[PDB]
C-alpha cells in the first residue's frame, strides 16, 4: 500500500477513482481535515434527521448512523462536549489502565499471542470502565469486530444481523439504566441527555467500539515495530511517549478517513464539485517526503512527529489522550517484564481501513 502512496504523492496527489476522491499529500490531507465548513462529516443524514429525531419522532435504523463522528457543527459541539472533558488526562483512570496491564502480564509463558492476550483485553477493560460497565471480554470483542471490520465494505456498514441486534439490546439495556440519574458513567451522561433515543444507542456504540479495535491495533502494531526495528532497549530507558508516537505515524491503525463536499472546490489543478466523497489518506501523509525526514524510516526518538494518525482539526480522536496512556504504559510494562526474542508468525485484520493484527505471536523470556 506504501508504494502506491509514494507514487501517488508524486504522480497524482488529488486522485480520483470511479466515484471517490484520494488524497494523499499531508499538507492537501491536513488541510481537508481542518475544513469541516466544506469538507463536511454528514455521512448519515444524521445533521438532516436532527429536527425529526429530536421531535420525539422513532423510526428503525442501525444506531450507528448517529454519532457525533458523522456529524457536522453545531450538533458536533453539542455531541462531542457531552463527554469530552471525561476524555482529559487529567480525568483518565491512568491506575486501573496500569493496574489490569500489570495483571495482564502477570502470568504470560514463553510463546504467546499478544494480541488475544493482551491487546484485545486491555482496550475493552478500561473503555467499559469509564463506561461504567463490565461484561464479557469476548462479547464486547464480538460487537467490536461486528461494527469494525464491516467499515470501508459500501453497504455492509449499516447492514443488522442477529448478532448486531444483541448490541443495539445491550445499549438500550445499560443506558436504561443509567436514568434515575447520579451520574458516574459515561454511560450515565448519554442516557440523561437532550438526545433522541436512537441518538443515544450510537452514542453508546460509538465509544464502547471506536476504543478498542483501533486502540487494540496500536498495541499490536507498536509491539512488532518495536521488534523489527529494536526499539524495546529505548523504551526501557527513555520511555515510550516518543516511540508509541512513531509506531502512530509508521502503522497506525486507522488507514484513512473520508468526507463529503458542501460546495465546490479546488484542492491543486483538480477541481472537486459539491457532494462528493473525499477519501483522506491519514497513512500516506504519515510518509509524505515532504513533512518527514527520512520517512519510511522507523525512529522511536522522531521528533517533531505531526502525524495525522488520530486525525486533526475538531473531530481529533477524542479518546486520543486515552489511547496514548494505555499505549504508553501497556509498552513500558511490557517492555519491562520481558524480552522479545522474536515473532513467530502473525494474521492481518481482513480489512482495508483498520492497519492492525488479528493474531501476533512472539518468543520471549522474563527479564
Ligand atoms: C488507539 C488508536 C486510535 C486511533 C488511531 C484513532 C484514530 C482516530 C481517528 C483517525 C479519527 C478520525 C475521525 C475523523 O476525523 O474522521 C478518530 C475519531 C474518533 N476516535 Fe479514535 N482513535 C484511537 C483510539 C480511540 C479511542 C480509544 C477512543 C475512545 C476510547 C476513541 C474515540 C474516538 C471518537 C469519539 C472519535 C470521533 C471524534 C469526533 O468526531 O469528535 N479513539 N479516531
Ligand atoms: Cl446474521
Amino acid at each position: 500500500m506504501y508504494d502506491w502512496f509514494k507514487q501517488m504523492r508524486k504522480e497524482s496527489p488529488v486522485y480520483y477513482d470511479g466515484k471517490v476522491w484520494n488524497l494523499f499529500k499531508y499538507e492537501d490531507c491536513k488541510m481537508v481535515l481542518n475544513d469541516h465548513k466544506r469538507f463536511s462529516s454528514n455521512l448519515t443524514g444524521y445533521n438532516d434527521k436532527l429536527e425529526m429525531l429530536r421531535s420525539g419522532k422513532v423510526f428503525f435504523d442501525i444506531p450507528t448512523r448517529y454519532t457525533m463522528l458523522t456529524s457536522d457543527p453545531p450538533l458536533h459541539d453539542e455531541l462531542r462536549n457531552l463527554t469530552a472533558d471525561a476524555f482529559n488526562p487529567s480525568n483518565l483512570p491512568v491506575d486501573f489502565v496500569r493496574e489490569v496491564t500489570v495483571k495482564l502480564l502477570s502470568e504470560l509463558d514463553e510463546e504467546f499471542d499478544v494480541i488475544e492476550s493482551f491487546a484485545i483485553p486491555l482496550p475493552i477493560l478500561v473503555i467499559s470502565k469509564m463506561l461504567g460497565i463490565n461484561p464479557d471480554v469476548k462479547k464486547v470483542k464480538d460487537w467490536s469486530d461486528l461494527v469494525a471490520l464491516r467499515l470501508g465494505r459500501a453497504d455492509e456498514i449499516f447492514s443488522i444481523g442477529r448478532k448486531y441486534l444483541e448490541l443495539i439490546s445491550f445499549s438500550k439495556k445499560e443506558l436504561d439504566s443509567r436514568k434515575g440519574k447520579e451520574i458516574v458513567d459515561l454511560t450515565g451522561k448519554i442516557a440523561n441527555s437532550n438526545l433522541s433515543e436512537l441518538e443515544k444507542e450510537g452514542y453508546f456504540i460509538l465509544l464502547m467500539i471506536a476504543g478498542n479495535e483501533t486502540t487494540t491495533n496500536l498495541i499490536g502494531n507498536a509491539i512488532e515495530d518495536f521488534t523489527l526495528y529494536n526499539s524495546w532497549d529505548y523504551v526501557r530507558e527513555k520511555g515510550a511517549l516518543k516511540a508509541v508516537e512513531e509506531a502512530l505515524r509508521f502503522s497506525p491503525p486507522v488507514m484513512r478517513t473520508i468526507r463529503v463536499t458542501k460546495e465546490k472546490v479546488k484542492i491543486r489543478d483538480q477541481v472537486i464539485d459539491e457532494g462528493e466523497l473525499v477519501r483522506v489518506w491519514i497513512a500516506s501523509a504519515n510518509r509524505d517526503e515532504e513533512v518527514f525526514k527520512d520517512p519510511d524510516s522507523f525512529i522511536p526518538d522522531r521528533t517533531p512527529n505531526p502525524h495525522l494518525s488520530f486525525g486533526s482539526g475538531i473531530h481529533l480522536c477524542l479518546g486520543a489522550p486515552l489511547a496514548r496512556l494505555e499505549a504508553r504504559i501497556a509498552l513500558e510494562e511490557f517492555a519491562k517484564k520481558f524480552r522479545v526474542k522474536e515473532i513467530v508468525k502473525k494474521e492481518k485484520i481482513d480489512n482495508e481501513v483498520l492497519n492492525g493484527y488479528r493474531k501476533l505471536v512472539v518468543r520471549v523470556e522474563r527479564t
